[PDB]
């Protein structure tokens, strides 16, 4: 693919999101994609480190060794190192485990991304016209900070003949994506387009949450459909995923908001996911 995705680019500021003006809010919201100026004061340099060496090993200082670490070690098969059948490979921990396993650099960074897409949340969320007194149930804890929080890093291993990764939706409401090298790639209006690469932004879209709780209201917004094209260096990332809370044995749900009425329930947090997961990778 030749075209790249024209963009709207957004700030956090003092009243939330900051778009250019309302009509490019209302576009970016339709898209379901759009770029996020990163905070001056954030270092994401740490995370950039982690998603270099991740899978490289316990010989490489000092994030090699989460290679070692399986699904097996957290009692939760979505967690640890993952090889995937496309290019990519992973490093997947929830926010519960952050603190006690993660370095703490990257706990803190993990927690940084956390408030900031937070922030996020809400003002779609208030775009969304949906009462505020329904905003916890209706994401599952992330209008607040109690949903689940998965902080990813990515790595495409270019000698594998595969695509990057499999187009896709991700699953939950809000994905704060930090790429510095081309290979994303999306599909607003049934044509693929190339993101363009901008260090200095995030990537922030949104996943099957936010199209499944939107999807009867006015205007809806939609998950965006995505890939990473096959690699020929190698590539990485990371984002930081947000999901209505999907421990084992305490699932808070997904939900669709119906206007004038309320929430009604369709189907569980970890549920979404596993069929998602199911739907992509094969
Ligand atoms: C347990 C997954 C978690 C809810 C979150 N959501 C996702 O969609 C993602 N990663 C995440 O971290 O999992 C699958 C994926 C297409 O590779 C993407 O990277
Ligand atoms: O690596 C990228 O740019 C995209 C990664 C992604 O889409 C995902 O992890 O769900
Ligand atoms: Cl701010
Ligand atoms: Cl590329
Ligand atoms: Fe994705």
């Amino acid at each position: 693919v030749d075209r790249t995705a024209d963009l709207e680019r957004a700030r956090l500021g003092d009243d939330g999101l900051d778009f250019q003006d309302d009509a490019a809010q209302a576009r970016a919201f339709a898209q379901g994609v759009f770029l996020l100026e990163i905070p001056e004061w954030l270092d994401l340099s740490a995370g950039d480190r982690f998603a270099r060496q991740f899978f490289q090993g316990t010989g490489v200082e000092p994030y090699g060794k989460y290679r070692d670490l399986s699904s097996e070690h957290f009692g939760d098969e979505l967690l640890g190192y993952h090889s995937r059948v496309d290019q990519l490979e992973q490093f997947l921990l929830e926010r519960r485990f952050w603190g006690e396993v993660y370095p703490s650099e990257i706990a803190t960074l993990g927690e940084h991304l956390t408030l900031l897409s937070h922030r996020v949340l809400r003002s779609v969320l208030a775009s969304a016209g949906i009462p505020e007194e329904d905003w916890h149930r209706a994401s599952g804890g992330c209008s607040e900070t109690n949903g689940s929080y998965h902080l990813t890093f990515n790595h495409y291993r270019s000698a594998h003949q595969d695509i990057g990764l499999s187009s896709h939706k991700d699953d939950g409401f809000i994905t704060v994506l930090r790429t510095t090298a081309q290979g994303l790639e999306v599909n607003r209006d049934d044509v693929w387009e190339k993101v363009p690469v901008d260090p200095a932004c995030f990537v922030v879209n949104f996943g099957l949450s936010m199209e499944i709780l939107t999807s009867a209201c006015v205007t809806p917004l939609s998950a965006i459909m995505h890939r990473v094209s096959h690699q020929n260096f190698d590539r990485s990332s990371f984002g930081h995923f947000s999901s209505s809370r999907c421990l084992p044995g305490a699932d808070d749900g997904i939900y669709r908001y119906l206007p004038s009425a309320g929430l009604e329930r369709v189907c569980g947090s970890r549920e979404l996911i596993e069929e998602n997961d199911h739907e992509i990778y094969m």
